[PDB]
């Protein structure tokens, strides 16, 4: 699978983070981040994808060592991490037939996992809006707690 590269802004207060909200396929909550063009330095890439889901600017904030990178059925996705962004930032993306909302959430009221069905007797997850979003929290609050406390 092709890389993605994105980022996970947080406001001053590092209590909250940034989601994008797609649409159809990627109608959920998710950290802003896309694929990675032939020849694009990771950094250049996280870069341009949040620029043209958020229109903020992320290359003067970036910190080569400072993101959480994962792979998931063979994708890697590698979100840089941005702190300190101030929550009254305009954010608007290039792309609105891409990006229906653009919105902070409480990180410590994001969930970090899917619920079964346990209730119901039946195998598998309940959906969940941010299950993109999902895979990422727990390593983000531990990623926060080693470098800041
Ligand atoms: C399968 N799937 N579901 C949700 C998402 C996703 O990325 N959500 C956020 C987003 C990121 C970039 C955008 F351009 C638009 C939306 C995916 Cl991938």
């Amino acid at each position: 699978g092709v890389p993605t590269y994105g980022a996970i802004i947080l406001d001053e207060t590092l209590e909250n983070v940034l989601l994008v909200q797609g649409y159809l396929a990627k109608s959920g909550w998710g950290f802003p981040k896309g694929k990675v063009n032939k020849e694009e330095a990771p950094h250049d890439c996280a870069a341009r994808e949040v620029f043209e889901e958020t229109g903020f600017d992320i290359k003067d904030y970036i910190c080569k060592d400072d993101y959480i990178e994962l792979r998931i059925n063979d994708q890697l996705a590698r979100l840089y991490i941005i702190p300190g962004i101030p929550k009254d930032t305009k954010f608007n993306p290039k792309t609105r037939r891409e990006i229906r909302n653009i919105e902070w959430f409480s990180i410590e009221k994001l969930p970090c996992h899917r619920n079964d069905m346990t209730p119901k007797s039946k195998l598998g997850l309940a959906p969940n809006k941010f299950f993109m979003a999902i895979p990422f929290i727990r390593p983000l609050r531990d990623w926060l707690s080693r470098r800041f406390g």
